[PDB]
């Protein structure tokens, strides 16, 4: 009748030698940054005793999980900030398998910037045919050449593509070599845990197939040339590991993020897995849907429908829209700028229909990377009652105005 995955998760200072010979005074979940991997299994309860051992308030928002509003981790909408030395018990069922993540939703640029980000895997209820998996958490740290943090908001940058760090890491390490077994198909779980970077992921040489995007399965498709992994996006990238001693570079454009060294296995080469089964998300019914149009765009640099978010007041009470529970809606997402925005909706999963620019194979996701001057159409069932944040996931833009709240009732 119930399975529960218990975790005690502590946010606390972590000193990290990101730049050899230098201390970076980071903040981490479970003694590391990126934070410890949380695992659950689809259909089961995830129970996390979150304990704040930072010197300021924080919450944990569970990016991509359709959970009840009480557990969304948004200060003053979900809960009260968790104060230093206090705890909060996040309990919710994970009905969607795949790759999610977690991070604060309080002092976000700073707290995410300093390390408060982690991967969450919801295992499929039935065994995927994957024999091997590897989790890759990308983060581009705003630290200078001596390990010190640079500002997480720099206005000139917040009005552009966002405040970009300098030091790219995969699982806290600049450009690691990850060993994988030869001949085998490996599910690489790729998490962009960065505040601002879009990694133009490419893996030259290897046969690589996309199996899921932002925690939701697709008809598997070759990687091809590149995949633009925006902040807070994830993919499962199944890779045929080449014969032993080969070394493939996972890249952000021409830059190596990581190297995948094919190691000798005695295991038989296994076949490509079947498509991951769809998560139980409410099919939007286009013929019955109603459209809402949204216009994008140390103070207000970005606007939603002419409304800046003030990340300093409790203005989640004047919601940009009010959806009926069980209602089917189309969101037209209009980027009225030369700046891309990874636009994210809490609480709910939307299906990407079409774009101005891109040809779309329709898929479900909590985030759409909204290109420069792009108009994309996106559809959802207003499944989950509450007040859900709707924002660009470049943490700078979210903090300098690019956020709104959508009330489901
Ligand atoms: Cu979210
Ligand atoms: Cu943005």
């Amino acid at each position: 009748s119930a399975v529960t995955h218990d975790y005690e998760l502590i946010a606390a200072p972590v000193d990290m030698e990101l730049v050899p010979g230098h201390v970076t005074p980071a903040w981490g979940y479970g003694g590391q940054a990126p934070g410890v991997e949380l695992r659950c299994r689809q259909g089961d309860w995830l129970r996390v005793r979150f304990i704040n051992k930072l010197d300021e308030p924080t919450t944990i928002h569970w990016h991509g999980i359709r959970l009840p509003l009480e557990m969304d981790g948004v200060p003053y909408v979900s809960q009260l900030p968790v104060q230093p030395g206090e705890y909060f018990d996040y309990v919710f069922k994970t009905e969607d398998a795949g790759n999610f993540w977690y991070h604060p939703h309080e002092s976000s640029a700073s707290q995410l910037g300093r390390g408060l980000v982690g991967p969450l895997v919801v295992e499929e209820r039935e065994p995927s045919g994957f024999r091997h998996e590897l989790s890759l958490s990308l983060k581009t740290w705003h630290v200078d050449e001596q390990g010190a943090f640079t500002p997480f908001m720099v206005p000139r940058e917040a009005a552009r593509e966002g405040t970009r760090g300098r030091l790219t890491t995969v699982n806290a390490r600049p450009n690691p070599t990850l060993e994988l077994p030869a001949g085998q198909v490996v599910r690489l779980r790729l998490f962009n845990l960065d505040n601002t970077v879009t990694y133009r992921l490419n893996l030259p040489g290897a046969e690589a197939r996309l199996y899921a995007l932002d925690g939701h399965p697709i008809e598997p498709r070759p990687l091809g040339k590149e995949y633009w992994l925006g902040p807070g996006m994830r993919i499962d990238l199944a890779v045929r590991v080449p014969e032993a001693g080969r070394e493939l570079p996972l890249r952000n454009g021409p830059l190596r993020l990581a190297t995948l060294k094919s190691v000798a296995s005695v295991e038989a080469p296994g076949d490509w897995p079947a498509p991951l089964p769809a998560n139980p998300v409410a099919e939007p019914d286009l013929s019955i849907a109603e459209t809402l149009s949204f216009r994008f765009e140390y103070k207000y640099w970005q606007i939603n429908g002419q409304a800046w978010d003030i990340n300093d007041i409790s203005c989640a009470e004047r919601p940009i829209a009010t959806l009926k529970k069980g209602g089917h809606y189309i969101f037209e997402l209009r980027n009225l700028a030369q700046y891309q925005h990874p636009i994210h909706l809490h609480g709910m999963v939307f299906k990407v229909l079409s774009s101005d620019r891109r040809e779309i194979i329709p898929y479900f996701t909590d985030t759409y990377l909204l290109g420069k001057n792009e108009t994309a159409r996106v559809a959802l069932v207003a499944d989950n009652p509450g007040v859900w944040m709707f924002h660009c996931h470049v943490i700078d833009h979210m903090e300098t105005g690019l956020m709104a709240a959508i009330e489901v009732a």
